[PDB]
């Protein structure tokens, strides 16, 4: 039920707080790659992968072809089909239990999913813009 307020510098996480797995799927697509790269093929992937379900029964081999040429596109690829799998059949309580799930993506989904940011301590320079600006600007 946690709504994190909106920021002028409009970060994917901001668009996909509420779902989870669009989210963390968005912090695979951006971790050690720039968002200008990152950002287009994200969303061709969720056009073609709406959901958990529909991406952990794809043949990595078709989800690699469409990422071409993002950065390591296969490893990203088998991360994607193995965190969606897990992302379902594991009765997690944080992301960072979850393959290809690592600080970053933890730190996203305790500022956008739950109302943990007070607690984040963030090292991403945009997760930290929007951390700064929400922890001058929480009370107003």
């Amino acid at each position: 039920k946690w709504t994190p307020p909106r920021s002028p510098f409009n970060l994917v996480q901001e668009t996909l707080f509420h779902d989870p797995w669009k989210l963390l799927i968005a912090t695979i697509f951006l971790n050690r790659t720039s968002g200008k790269m990152a950002i287009p093929v994200l969303w061709k992937f969720l056009e073609k992968y709406p959901s958990a379900e529909v991406a952990r029964t794809a043949d990595w081999r078709d989800v690699s072809e469409l990422l071409k040429p993002l950065g390591l596109y296969d490893l990203r690829a088998k991360t994607i089909v193995k965190f969606s799998d897990e992302y379902l059949t594991k009765q997690w309580k944080y992301p960072i239990e979850l393959h290809g799930i690592g600080k970053y993506g933890n730190d996203s989904y305790r500022i956008f999913c739950v109302n943990e940011w007070k607690q984040v301590h963030p090292e991403d320079h945009k997760l930290n813009k929007y951390h700064d600006w929400l922890w001058e600007n929480h009370e107003k």
